């Protein structure tokens, strides 16, 4: 029933006669490649994904013809070709929320002289969906890239919004892939979820990014799922005190406005 | 070697023992869903894609527990969803070449008073990788990886012609499939302009897409990304046919030369 976390592990799941493992595996080989790991070969993925290299390479000439992957003529190597950003802007397409929420995020992120943003979870991770900037505007463009879950505010209000069983689920996973650092991360995601129930934001005061603080409203979408909106930017810009006294209740507001527009 | 534009065909995997059949049907189905087509069912993707409806069944049931798509639990229906971003939305966005290129294509953009875009092929439509708008332009603008057809545009009419001859006739041998009843009239416009790139190195389309868009196009051969193309285009009234061919085509064939000494 949730979302696959590790698609290519097997586990306690009873077998799946339906699920269609090579898609699967070629659509994980797509998410091998990260902005610093751009250019990949077989090994590389193999070693990425777990999967046998004859596997692999099978997947990577597949995905050359359907035109997801190129191929460089001298090196070998994959990279991502434009299909991919066609699916993309197809998916974001869908977002109809968009025309409601987008004027209301500029009128935040003007006020606050900061960046207000849409978010969703994916797995582990949550995804910009939509980015607005104060008029104090970088060429980077930020849709579809991505925040780890429990130290951002963005995640940390995507956790509180969750039922107790789901969070406690993709906590586990969290926990047993950073055995070290978990009670210090634990420590902080229990800070941000007693901020919820107090006030109804998260905040992540450096906690994602040291310089950086933030705030964060969860809006629970029928349709959608959990939709996040945050407003952050540099600290010395958004201190603690003004998230808390001013940011945050504007955002709440800004959600609530949202909410109720969105049928 | 050129990419498959009908990869569900016969025979693909006989030839071709590497081919997985499995991936290209599951990409296929996500391939049903455009900007204009947001939810669709099972017997909609059946149809849309000729596999068989157990077959679609099995493809969107693994694709929903994956999270590329998500289903509608009263209706049935599917949508795409949040995963598909992951496969490298962000990173196609930010290709380097915009360090080159967005500088100069925001002077030409400021110049011309109109849209400059950075394309390129996936199929049969020209995808958008980047789009400028001149400061002061009001022209709502064209998203990062919204599409153009091929036969109509300037975009697509450049990256036709700067095509090697066989694959060209390829892609046009099949374009007369998806559409005989106006072809001998796609057929003239795109000899237009091939015959306008051979003389004056640029592509147009006065009004061949939207009937009030005129554009220009000039594309680019690029080892590693394959064939760019730039395009300058806008609402008719401001760029005239003349205005492209004697200011705006020449300006965007040194733009591009420029943006080609850049990136080696
Ligand atoms: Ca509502």
């Amino acid at each position: 029933k949730p979302t696959m976390l590790t698609p290519l592990e097997a586990g306690v799941e009873e077998e799946d006669r339906q699920f269609v493992t090579a898609l699967a595996r070629g659509l994980e080989v797509l998410r091998c490649f990260t902005p610093t790991e751009n250019t990949l070969g077989n090994q590389e993925i193999a070693h990425k994904t777990g999967l046998p290299k004859p596997t692999v390479s099978r997947l990577t000439h597949t995905l050359v013809r359907l035109g997801y992957l190129r191929q460089d003529a001298l090196s070998g190597l994959y990279q991502l070709d434009i299909g991919i950003l066609r699916l993309g802007y197809a998916m974001l397409s869908n977002l109809m929320i968009r025309t409601v929420a987008s004027p209301l995020m500029q009128v935040l992120a003007d006020y606050a002289k900061a960046a207000v943003a849409m978010a969703a979870r994916d797995r582990l991770s949550m995804v910009y969906l939509d980015v607005v900037q104060g008029e104090g505007n970088t060429m980077r463009r930020q849709i579809g890239s991505t925040l780890p879950l429990a130290g951002s505010s963005v995640g940390r209000a995507c956790l509180a919004a969750m039922p107790e069983d789901e969070r406690t689920f993709i906590l586990e996973h969290i926990r047993e892939r950073e055995p070290e650092n978990w009670p210090s991360i634990r420590k902080g995601l229990d800070r941000a979820l007693r901020d919820f129930e107090d006030y109804g934001y998260c905040l992540s005061i450096g906690e994602w990014h040291r310089d950086v603080n933030s705030v964060a409203v969860p809006l629970v979408h029928k349709q959608y799922g959990v939709l996040v909106f945050n407003c952050g930017g540099p600290s010395f810009q958004l201190p603690r005190e003004k998230l808390e006294d001013d940011i945050g209740p504007r955002l709440i507001e800004m959600v609530h406005n949202i909410s109720s527009a969105v049928p």
